[PDB]
Order: structure tokens, then sequence, then C-alpha cells
């Protein structure tokens, strides 16, 4: 509508939606002539002007992902008719050709920077971003020469920030793959963006010659000077095809089981030192500092320190040394986890890098679960969450993991966090995430249990009324998330409001219940638990809102206790009771009150 806060969060969060929609409707089911059509017949329902309206057809005909030759006649006139007090105005179309001139002319020689800006400028317009990742993917394609290293990251990262072209990115891995294979150290690398695709990679439907792809792989590598092999990250890839495929083949089968077994060679054979002495004499290229005794005792300070020096600034002349180094840090590892461990360990104590720096040494070698296990308070808050701005290798994984795995940790560093809260940093910064946390994570049913156990424990442990506001600011986040004094009744239609974000809604609901049922008096409890469980169903006064809060409330209270929820089966069939024995007397409103 016209100048409504709440709304527009709502409507522009759903204006985005909308736009995700269109593509993926346009694609499978949508015709461009039909949505214009419905368009022209909206335009006259606003001869009178309307604010709301005009905004809403103008927002829609421009990002439509119209084909070129269809959209021309039928956008402009549309323009045309709503050209007065427009912005865009005339010459939409030439817009979109500005676009491309812009989106090409950086794309073919450097202009990192500019590719950036671009997207910027351009996030007014969706479709203008569209149209130019075509013609990106198909010079990307015609280029005999194989895309290597930093190259096919920054390629698809910068193909990454446009959202339409999806499947583009997918197609012009596959096509690599198809083609001559690249660097084998890219290749490992290459793998970590299939790693973060998850479930998004089953939507290319490429998978049997992936596997295919993947044992040519295998087959292709010759001259690779690496003895460690390692293929962890690939052999996980293979166990989650395994899990997932669910399917027996001739040619995935035996390719899989011949990769678990190099691996597990390479470790056992990991202790003799010749091997580790000649992998790490070839990165070194100096024969006499062989470097076998202690070598991890100054190796390691070695690739700490270089490492460390030349990866913020990442202005290095040569890619090739910190790639050979990262190598041989590795070897040191997989040579002797033990003394690893104690490496890792000793750096944290002498505490001479910085936590930004800290947390890029994770990104690639440094272990998560080492920083997890002991770190400071102030770092822990930097390693929740890391800035991807500047091009590195893909994270994405590791985090989420962490998240996915347990909610006790983060919420007892925001407890411990929240009662300090002293210098504007840490605590301001522990507020936030805590909230950016639980809206991150997924409602998923072992996390529901966490979020509802987390959720009571915030409720129940404020003491006073004024906190009970501060709930308000979860609710308002959940709804946004953007990057006098009342009674109980406030509350419930509060919880009312909610359509499927419900475990917040559930933990307040649950709470509620309970502190009303433990009143201390038996008598107290029916006079109280009743009215109460009437009002909320009162309130809602309908079918799968209502049933939802009802199983919502009767969850997060059998949840807590078994016996509670009983009581409260009780309580409610006394209830029900009571509505029942109206029904021989009251004889009317029967369809609203059974439904409830």
């Amino acid at each position: 509508f016209q100048l409504a806060k709440n709304f527009s969060a709502q409507k522009r969060v759903v204006s985005y939606m909308m736009p995700s929609l269109y593509r993926l409707l346009n694609i499978l089911i949508t015709y461009g002539i039909i949505k214009v059509p419905t368009y022209i017949r909206k335009l006259i329902s606003s001869g009178l002007l309307y604010l709301q309206d005009s905004n809403d057809k103008f927002v829609h005909v421009q990002l439509l992902i119209n084909l070129k030759i269809s959209p021309l006649m039928k956008s402009q006139y549309n323009m045309v008719l709503r050209n007065v007090m427009e912005y865009d105005v005339k010459f939409y179309e030439i817009f979109n050709f500005d676009q491309l001139v812009e989106i090409t002319e950086q794309i073919k020689m450097r202009i990192l920077s500019n590719d950036i800006t671009n997207l910027q400028l351009s996030k007014t317009p969706l479709s203008i971003k569209i149209m130019v990742a075509e013609w990106y993917l198909s010079h990307l394609c015609s280029g005999i020469l194989s895309s290597v290293n930093r190259t096919v990251l920054l390629k698809i990262f910068k193909i990454f920030c446009i959202d339409l072209e999806v499947f583009h990115h997918f197609f012009k891995w596959i096509e690599f793959i198809v083609y001559h294979q690249l660097l084998s150290d890219i290749e490992s690398l290459e793998a970590l963006m299939d790693i973060l695709l998850c479930y998004q990679k089953l939507f290319s439907q490429f998978i049997n010659d992936h596997i295919l792809f993947t044992k040519t792989f295998i087959f292709i590598y010759k001259k690779v000077l690496k003895e460690k092999d390692v293929p962890a990250y690939n052999v996980t890839s293979f166990m989650p095809f395994w899990k997932f495929f669910m399917k027996n083949f001739p040619f995935v089968l035996k390719v899989d089981n011949d990769l678990r077994i190099e691996l597990q060679s390479v470790y056992n054979d990991e202790k003799l030192k010749t091997e580790k002495l000649k992998n790490d004499k070839s990165e070194v290229l100096k024969v006499y500092s062989m470097i076998n005794n202690s070598n991890q005792a100054v190796g390691q300070t070695w690739n700490f320190p270089e490492v460390f020096q030349v990866n913020i600034r990442f202005l290095l002349h040569n890619s090739e040394i910190i790639d050979t180094n990262t190598s041989k840090q590795f070897q040191k590892a997989r040579n002797n986890v033990m003394l690893l461990i104690a490496t890792n360990l000793k750096e944290y104590n002498k505490f001479m890098s910085i936590f930004l720096k800290r947390k890029d040494f994770t990104n690639k070698n440094l272990i998560q679960l080492i920083s997890l296990k002991l770190l400071t308070f102030e770092v822990t808050q930097n390693v929740l969450g890391l800035e991807y701005i500047i091009r590195l290798l893909p994270i994405n994984l590791e985090n989420n993991d962490g998240s996915y795995g347990l909610f006790l940790k983060y919420h007892k560093e925001q407890f411990i966090k929240s009662n300090f809260e002293k210098i504007l940093l840490t605590c301001y910064e522990l507020e936030k995430k805590y909230h950016g946390n639980e809206c991150e994570i997924n409602y998923y049913e072992i996390l529901l249990k966490i979020l509802i156990t987390y959720g009571s424990s915030p409720k129940l442990l404020a003491t006073s009324t004024k906190i009970i506001m501060l709930l308000l600011n979860d609710s308002v986040e959940n709804s946004s998330n953007i990057l006098v004094d009342e009674i109980d009744h406030v509350e419930y239609y509060v919880m009312m409001d909610f359509a499927n974000l419900w475990v917040f809604q559930a933990f307040t609901c649950f709470c509620i219940k309970k502190i009303m049922e433990n009143n201390e008096p038996a008598m107290a409890m029916e006079d109280l638990k009743n009215f109460i469980f009437q009002i909320i169903e009162i309130t809602n006064s309908n079918d799968l809102c209502s049933q939802i809060f009802d199983q919502l409330k009767d969850m997060q209270t059998i949840e807590m206790i078994t016996q509670i929820v009983e009581k409260d089966f009780c309580t409610s069939c006394l209830q029900n009771n009571n509505q029942k024995i109206d029904d021989n007397y009251i004889v009317v409103v029967i369809e609203i009150i059974t439904s409830l």
C-alpha cells in the first residue's frame, strides 16, 4: 500500500520472493503473453490515482525476464502507458542494451572491481543481469584453454553475484568437466564448490556423467607431484553420493571402491620418512635442507609465518609458492597427527597471530575443531562469523556444519557473553549473533527441541516485565531479518500472528502454560488454565492456525513434561466436557465450536 513500514518489509521481502518465483515459474509453467494481459487488465482498475497500484505493476513488469523479441513490443508499450510519474520512463529496453554492454566490457578484460560495481548498479534491474550471463557463458565455453586456479573461483564467484543464471554455472562446470582437465590443485579446490552446492547439486541431473567425470579425472591424472594425494573432501562427496543415490551401477561402484583404497594405503605408508622427505624436497627445491628431523618443529613455524604474511594482502607475484607451502603443511600434519595437534596448540598459546589473520588461516589449513576446543572469549565471537567478500576458497561447509551440530554451545556463549555487557563490541555482537543465529538455524525436528529449550530458558530467565518487552524484539527480528504496561492478552495475539516459524511461538506458549498451571493451588489452576486456553483458542478462531496453536501448546507442554501434558489433556477434556455440556442446552454455533 502506501507508507506502511510493517507492510513494506513483508511486501518487499515478498517482492524478492515473487521475483524468484517469476524466474522459476517462467522456465517451467508460465506465459509471457498471459502475464502481460493480466498487467494490462490491472492498470484499468487504477484509473483513479493509487500510490500502491502504480509501483507494483512497474516493479513486476521491470524484471519478468521476457524473451527479447517478444518483450520489446509489449514491455515498452506497457511502460508508455505508465510513463507518467515513472522514474524509468522511456527507453527501458535501451537500458538493458547499455547494461549488457557494461557487463560485457568488464568481463572480457580485468575489471574485477568493476564487475562488483556493476552488480551494485544493476541491483535495481534483475533482468539486465540475466541477459548478460548468457553472453558470458558462451564465451567461457568457447575458449579451448581450460580454466584454472583463481580464475575459476573468480569466474563462478562473480557469476554467483547475479542470481538468475544458477543453471549456467553448473553447465559451465560440466563443460569444464567435458573439456580437457585443468590443474590438479585447482581440481581439489573445484570440488569444494560441489560440496557447497549440497541439495542444489541434484538439480543439474548430470550425476551419472559426473561419476564418470570424477573417474575420468582419476584416469586423467598423470603428472601430479603430490605424494599425499588426499581425497577426504572427495571421499566424503563419494560417500554422500552413495547414500544420496541409493542405487547400484557398474561404473559408479568400482570407481568408489578404488578411490577408498589409495587414500588408506598412503596413510599406512605415511609413517615412512623417505616419502615424506621426497615430497617435501620437491616443494622446497633444495636437496641439502631435508629438514627430516623436527620438520614439524621448524616447518610449521615457517608455514605459519610465510602463509600469514602474504595471505591477507593477496598481492603475491607467484601463485605457485603459497600452494607449495600449503602442501608442505598438509603433508606434515598427515605424517604426525599428534605432532600437528601439538603444533596447533603451541601457536594458540603464543598468541602472536591476529584474530583476523587467524580466521583466514582456519579457512584453508587450520582445524576449526582445535579452534573450537580452546579459544579466547573475544576469539569465539570472531570465529562464529567470517567475511568472504575478498576472493577466497569456499569455507561455507565447515561453518554450516558447526552451526547445524549443536544448540548448547551457542546458547551458553550468548549467556556468558550477555552477562558482561561491556565495551560495546563483543556484547553488542553477541546479542546480534544470537538473534541472527536462531533465524539462520533451520527449524529441524532435533533443532526445534533445542530451540524450544533455549527459548524457554530465555523467557523463563527474565525476572522483569521490561524484559518481557525485549522478546518483542525477537518477533520483530523474525519478521524483518534485515542485515503502556499491558498483560497476557497482547502476548497471546502476538503468538496468534504466526504462519510457519513457530518454534519461538511454541516456546512462548509452553512457558506461559507452564506458569499458569503451576499456580500452586488446585482450585487456582482450573480457574486460570481454562480461561487461558479458551481465550487463546477463541482468539485464534480458525482451522489450520488453531490446530497448529493447539498442537504447539500441546507439543511444548508434552515435551517439557509427559505428565503435565497429560494433565493439560485432562483439563482440556474437562473443558471439552463443559463445551459438550452446553451442547444439550445451547443448540448453536456447532460448526465454529466443533472445529476448534
